[PDB]
């Protein structure tokens, strides 16, 4: 007959910025027209003007409203504006309403859609940030007390019992102008190298805090029809891949903090490869004798970085990998993050000693590789992961030696500065540091490159992957090293860091 009922006020969701307090996800205002069946099917006459304007088809509309007669609440359209959402209410058609309603825009789009991520129709965090954080960002649905007659409308609103209240803001580490250059960035490199995917990960070294994530291929979150699945992976964290030559300066960092190397060391890897039983080290270039260290890093020669490593052992290497945390979980929660593997041994065999030393057979993420990176930079000290702004920085744990880490700080700046380098990666101004890697894949390859800069007062720190480029030849630091000049330059002007090469 009719009964006093209990029902929801929905909240208003938190506000995402950017650091700097520029919008990335916004709870907006949208007017949505729902019906009371019963009603309606006091009013047949009306439903042909209700469906036009509707943009229904007459029969299936009424069709539609005859099945669900006993039911009180079906959603008409959503998302409307106040002015399209009155145009329906004009008619006063008996059990139509509208309501505003909250629904998430976001306004850069594509450009950080993997980090962000989305909610679904009910406003709830179901990709990204917005689920990682959904408790946070939701806030408490209110309650109202309301009298429904016979048909279940609304004829007193006897009593609020409970206030809504809104949902938090939150702040993310990601600097906005630096994902708008790198999402560009990454993009025409995909463009120029025919590549298939990549992903692009910068990085405060001292912070901890994750300034900018981006990968291709990507999507508009605000219109996901036609969505692939593969374009709403965030590649950064959800993809594993083997670092290969990337990993070198951890071997190196095992080498020099051992006692037994310095930089002015030589290893002889004529004839360019290495046999150990069934298995062959092979180096990309073969011309060699007599190398230094930093021209074993220059050349990327892994049968050098193989040597080194039975003179030292497996065991220091694997721990410095595992302090700076490769194969390691990040602790951001972040939803499909993987954790990769770094492989362990009781007792290191001789072939698998060799393999882990030019990271061959180890599984990591983009984040994973730039967070080593930054603990290299940061004078071997790991400061933890944020996907949000740090206002007090957390206590780092010190992985590498100062000395250490600043010695192989000084050998990575002349892979990219000293005669037959890396001479695309550097960056105009400054002084660069950082390692190419090429990875088959198991004809397909990828190419990567990780570094930091000012070299001689570290700030940022810095992966580039491309997945599948379409060169034939050596990549030779033409593919993955020139999106980190470019990149790198506009991250330290746009943070104003001081040139450190005039
Ligand atoms: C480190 O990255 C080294 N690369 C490897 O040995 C890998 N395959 O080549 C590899 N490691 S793990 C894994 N799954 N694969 C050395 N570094 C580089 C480099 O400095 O870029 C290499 C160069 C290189 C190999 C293949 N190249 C072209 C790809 C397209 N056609 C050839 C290329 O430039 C290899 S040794
Ligand atoms: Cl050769
Ligand atoms: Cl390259």
């Amino acid at each position: 007959a009719r009964s006093v009922r209990h029902i929801a006020i929905p909240a208003h969701r938190g506000l995402i910025t950017d650091r700097n307090g520029e919008p990335l996800a916004v709870s907006t205002p949208v007017t949505t027209l729902w019906a009371n069946p019963k009603e309606l099917m006091t009013a047949k006459e009306r439903w042909p003007q209700l469906a036009a304007a509707l943009g229904q088809d007459t029969k299936l509309f009424a069709d539609r409203i005859e099945q669900n007669a006993e039911r009180e609440f079906i959603y008409l359209v959503r998302g409307l504006t106040p002015e399209q959402g009155e145009g329906v209410i004009a008619l006063k058609v008996p059990g139509v309403y509208s309501i505003e309603e909250f629904r998430r825009f976001y306004p850069a789009g594509e450009v950080v859609a993997h980090a962000v991520g989305f909610t679904d129709v009910d406003d709830r965090g179901r990709e990204g940030i917005e689920l990682a954080f959904d408790e946070w960002l939701a806030g408490v649905p209110g309650k109202r007390q309301v009298l429904k007659d016979r048909r279940g409308r609304v004829i007193k609103d006897v009593q609020v019992t409970k206030n809504a209240k809104p949902g938090k803001t939150l702040a993310l580490s990601i600097d906005l102008r630096l994902q708008y250059l790198a999402h560009r960035e990454l993009r025409n490199a995909l463009l120029e190298n025919g590549a298939k995917a990549g992903s692009l990960v910068i990085m405060d070294v001292k912070t901890g805090e994750i300034l900018a994530m981006t990968n291709q291929p990507t999507y508009n979150p605000n219109n996901r029809r036609n969505l692939q699945p593969a374009a709403m992976r965030n590649r950064a964290m959800i993809d594993v891949f083997e670092p290969g030559s990337t990993v070198k300066p951890f071997s190196m960092s095992a080498a020099l903090a051992s006692g037994r190397w310095k930089p002015s060391d030589i290893v002889d890897v004529y004839p360019g490869t290495l046999q150990i039983g069934r298995y062959t080290i092979r180096d990309v270039s073969r011309n060699s004798r007599q190398l230094d260290l930093t021209g074993i890093l220059i050349k990327s020669s892994n049968v050098g970085i193989s040597k080194i490593a039975f003179d030292i052992g497996a065991e220091s290497i694997y721990s410095v990998m595992q302090q700076v945390g490769l194969g390691q979980d990040t602790g951001l929660g972040f939803p499909g993050e993987r954790v990769g593997n770094l492989p362990n041994h009781r007792k290191w065999p001789k072939a698998e000693t060799a393999t882990l030393a030019y990271g061959y057979g180890l599984s990591v993420t983009a984040i994973q590789l730039a967070h080593a990176y930054a603990a290299l930079a940061n004078d071997g000290k790991s400061v933890p992961l944020s996907m949000t702004r740090v206002d007090r920085v957390p206590d780092g744990v010190q992985v590498i030696s100062p000395e250490v880490a600043s010695t192989v700080q000084g050998m990575l700046q002349q892979v990219v500065e000293a005669q037959g380098g890396v001479f695309r990666a550097q960056v105009p101004g400054y002084h660069a540091a950082g390692k190419s890697g090429t990875a088959r894949k198991v004809n397909a390859y990828r190419s990567l490159f990780a570094g930091f800069a000012p070299a001689t007062d570290p700030r940022i720190a810095m992966v580039v992957v491309i997945d599948e480029p379409s060169k034939a030849g050596y990549f030779g630091g033409l593919v993955s090293a020139p999106v980190f000049s470019k990149v790198m330059a506009g991250a330290l002007r746009l943070m104003n860091v001081p040139p450190d090469n005039l």
